């Protein structure tokens, strides 16, 4: 269920050591499936939200960084002995992996 989902995302997520998280608000979970575009049949579990270069008018860093997961997705690729726990612990680090390259290409 969706709500299982969320608590799995969460309980693995606090496994994860504070001192990586620096920089970023957290992760949402979405109930949408989210196709990887134009290339069929792949659908994206998860990505880094990333605010960007600054307009002329502003940067976006207010928006902050976060990790999104989409429940929808791994529902549509998930199929008998589907493992949970590995597909979100990886979809999740390998965001978070994105995160902390974003942030030392402005550091």
């Amino acid at each position: 269920t969706y709500e299982a989902f969320v608590e799995l995302v969460e309980r693995l997520w606090e496994e994860v050591p504070e001192d990586f998280k620096r920089g970023l608000q957290g992760v949402h979970v979405f109930p949408e499936a989210k196709p990887e575009p134009g290339l069929e049949g792949v659908w994206r579990l998860g990505e880094y939200l990333d605010p960007g270069p600054p307009s002329a008018f502003g940067g976006f860093e207010d928006l902050g960084r976060h990790i999104a997961l989409y429940y929808g997705s791994f529902l549509e690729v998930a199929g008998e002995g589907f493992d949970w726990e590995a597909e979100v612990w990886e979809t999740m680090l390998h965001e978070l992996r994105h995160h902390l390259e974003s942030l030392a290409g402005r550091d």
